[PDB]
């Protein structure tokens, strides 16, 4: 039997995360401090007698800065009040900034609150050209648009283009802030890389900043870093003595890649167990995904994808010794996941990502028998199959599992696949089939997402990705109007669910194939989240 030569390049980091011991003393001094200074920015946040400008400037910043989980109770009383009281009196920058917040928060704030700012056509007056501040949150908010709301349909184009004239002029650290979010905007980028980027490069050079919401953020960004270098080396002690790295050669080593998305699915501390169990799912399924697309043979692949559904040790007899490591780990994986949860008396809910992953493997199989029979599906029919192989439904289900409040009800909701998961499974399938089209159309793979949409519609590539690029953009109006009250399940469990979105657009950001290839787009993030502490 003749393999493919290896061609995934190695890990970039080494050993360098194995091991972090954290300073105590540093940690508790931290945490002391950042209880003094939460106390206070929680007096700031219930300060009576605030103009509406102010407390929507107050709330944005500390979202920003990464502080506002500490504030959650407190931020939704002060936006319930501000939804509820319905304000009509404002400029572009502060009505433009009320809308993003309510809408981002689930309240579903009118689009007509935009109509004093556009002509007859319900195109923006361009007299506003020259309201740098107006445009820039004009900008961020065109972002959470559902398809309600067609009235901002020209607020992109028309904030983009003035934005861009401007910029050059504009004094710092706004120029840096404009400059960024034409690359990245706020709601579709990833939290802890957003905060990264906003408390270092802007808050930190604000003539205007205030003292104390700057130190809370440089404090806590830093402290709850700590916390992740000691999952990541958790991990990667976990990984290292599974030693796929030698026993399974041909296989990708990227615990730290598969870390930083569990990172952005969920930062907070309280999620500590939740994002190790998720980066251990990552990891083991893209041991999978490597097995079917670059080494395993036809005749392989059928039995290991009938050993994944019947789900039993007792069937490591029928797979060869490469793909009985697998097998093993991923049962064993399972169970210690099943054990991890058993004094909670949740360990009941593990079936759920198992069915997932059965699913997942199913749809392997099958996109590996399209690809030996060169046959080139309908979209309508890509698109059965090929959903599930993003492992989305899988990777959602999964960031369930340590999540202490999720409840079967919680799994029955989601595993009915809902809008907004659909939705953000559909931009990680249109975004990653747009972005790898060139090199899986070099590699025979007829049945990819373009080249099926090539096909079925007759159009050329160009014609194809446009379509696809629209699949994303409805896809997240979907997403946006997915988070709007009331939620079919507590918001704690539909933020996962924005997040692997938000993964998907910084991942393959400009359509850069971030996700084959941890140089390209990913390396930076990973040193600015998890090795560069922010300098206080
Ligand atoms: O190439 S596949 O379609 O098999 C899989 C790919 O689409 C998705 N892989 C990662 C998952 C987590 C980070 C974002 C993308
Ligand atoms: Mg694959
Ligand atoms: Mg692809």
């Amino acid at each position: 039997i003749v393999r493919p030569v290896a061609d995934f390049s190695p890990s970039l980091w080494g050993d360098q995360f194995l091991s972090f011991s954290i300073k105590n003393q540093v940690a508790e001094k931290y945490a002391k401090e950042i209880e003094a200074l939460k106390e206070q920015t929680r007096n700031m946040l219930l300060a009576t007698g605030m103009k509406l400008a102010d407390t929507l400037n107050l709330i944005d910043t500390i979202e920003r800065l990464g502080i506002s989980y500490h504030f959650e109770k407190e931020i939704d009383d002060i936006l319930d009040q501000i939804y509820n009281q319905n304000s009509n009196c404002n400029d572009l920058c502060t009505s433009a900034l009320q809308f993003r917040l309510l809408r981002q928060h689930g309240f579903n704030i009118s689009p007509e609150i935009f109509s004093k700012f556009q002509d007859e056509n319900g195109k923006f007056k361009e007299s506003l050209a020259s309201d740098v501040l107006g445009l820039l949150n004009l900008y961020e908010a065109s972002h959470v648009r559902t398809h309600a709301d067609d009235i901002l349909e020209d607020a992109l184009a028309f904030s983009t283009i003035h934005l861009e004239s401007a910029a050059p002029h504009l004094k710092s650290p706004l120029r840096e802030q404009v400059t960024h979010a034409l690359e990245q905007c706020l709601h579709k980028g990833v939290p802890r890389v957003e905060t990264r980027f906003f408390i270092s490069s802007i808050y930190d050079k604000e003539q205007s900043k205030n003292n104390v919401l700057l130190r809370f953020a440089k404090l806590d960004f830093n402290l709850l870093q700590m916390l992740h270098k000691q999952e990541l080396a958790q991990v990667s002690r976990w990984w290292k003595d599974l030693d796929f790295v030698t026993t399974l050669p041909y296989a990708r080593d990227r615990v730290v890649e598969c870390y930083f998305w569990a990172l952005g699915v969920y930062f907070e501390p309280q999620y500590s167990q939740a994002r190790v169990m998720l980066v251990k799912t990552i990891s083991m399924i893209s041991i999978v995904d490597d097995t079917f697309d670059a080494y395993g043979t036809v005749k392989e692949l059928e039995a290991y994808t009938d050993a994944i559904q019947r789900w039993d040790i007792n069937e490591i007899d029928r797979l060869p010794d490469y793909m009985k490591i697998s097998y093993k780990a991923i049962l064993d994986l399972y169970k210690d996941y099943e054990k991890e949860l058993s004094s909670a008396g949740r360990s009941h809910i593990v079936c759920h990502a198992i069915e997932r992953m059965k699913e997942v493997v199913r749809n392997y199989n099958v996109e590996s028998t399209w690809f030996i029979e060169g046959y080139t599906p309908p979209v309508s029919e890509y698109l059965s199959n090929a959903l599930a192989t993003t492992t989305y439904y899988y990777l959602a289900t999964t960031s369930y599992l340590g999540m202490k409040s999720a409840t079967e009800q919680d799994f029955e909701w989601l595993s009915k696949n809902p809008k907004i998961l659909e939705a953000s499974v559909i931009i990680c399938r249109v975004i990653d089939d747009t972005a790898t089209y060139e090199v899986e159309k070099s590699r025979g793979q007829i049945a990819t997402g373009i080249e099926c949409c090539m096909r079925d519609y007759g159009i050329s590539t160009k014609e194809a990705m446009a379509k696809f690029q629209n699949m994303a953009e409805t896809a997240w109006k979907d997403i946006n109007e997915g988070l709007l009250r009331p939620t079919p399940v507590s918001t704690e469990f539909l933020t996962p669910i924005l997040n692997l979105a938000r993964i998907v657009e910084v991942t393959y950001i400009h359509n850069l194939d971030g996700y084959t290839h941890p140089e390209k787009v990913l390396k930076p993030h990973i040193i600015n989240l998890l090795v560069d502490s922010i300098k206080i």
